[PDB]
């Protein structure tokens, strides 16, 4: 496994789901519609980790590959002003860059919001780190590896 998919992978283990796997796989997951192709998944099971900054610190919304997060319901989620952090920022906050940015492992653990819509599938997947890593897991191990609140977080 590359670094930064080796360091998810370190993540998961030092949280206690070691058993969970991250894959570097020979074909792309960039995006969500590459990343459920190269697993055969539907593409609602995929888990897009999107930052956005907001005026005391940053979120982590975690939004199913079928979903467009709704600005409006996050911000008043979160209670204050919003906006979709810069590929620079992801970095910086982070420690990885956009097309796989993992739910877990970053520079800071941020308050998540989970997508109610992931809770519709048995096994979801999520990014490893890299535009290319993945790992799958269930809603609610995803719940208990970043202690995200369940939301509407869809414009649909
Ligand atoms: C799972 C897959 N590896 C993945 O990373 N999916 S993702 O949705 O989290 O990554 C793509 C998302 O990053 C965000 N993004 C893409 N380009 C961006 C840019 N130039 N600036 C800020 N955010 C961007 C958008 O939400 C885009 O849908």
């Amino acid at each position: 496994l590359s670094p930064s998919a080796r360091r998810v992978q370190g993540a998961l283990e030092t949280r206690g789901f070691g058993h969970l796997k991250v894959v570097e796989l020979p074909a792309s997951t960039r995006t969500a519609k590459e990343a459920a192709q190269a697993v055969g998944a539907e593409v609602g099971q995929i888990v897009k980790s999107l930052v956005f900054v907001g005026e005391k610190g940053a979120y982590l919304f975690l939004v199913s590959g079928k979903n467009r997060l709704d600005l409006g319901k996050a911000t008043r989620l979160v209670g204050g002003p919003l906006r979709q952090a810069t590929p620079e920022e992801v970095r910086e906050l982070t420690g990885f860059a956009i097309g796989g940015v993992p739910p877990v492992g970053h520079n800071t653990p941020l308050p998540a919001y989970l997508d109610e819509d992931l809770l519709g599938y048995p096994e979801v997947w999520a990014a490893g780190g890299t535009p290319r890593a993945l790992f799958r897991a269930t809603p609610k191990e995803l719940l208990a590896l970043t202690g995200a609140q369940v939301a509407d977080l869809k414009e649909g």
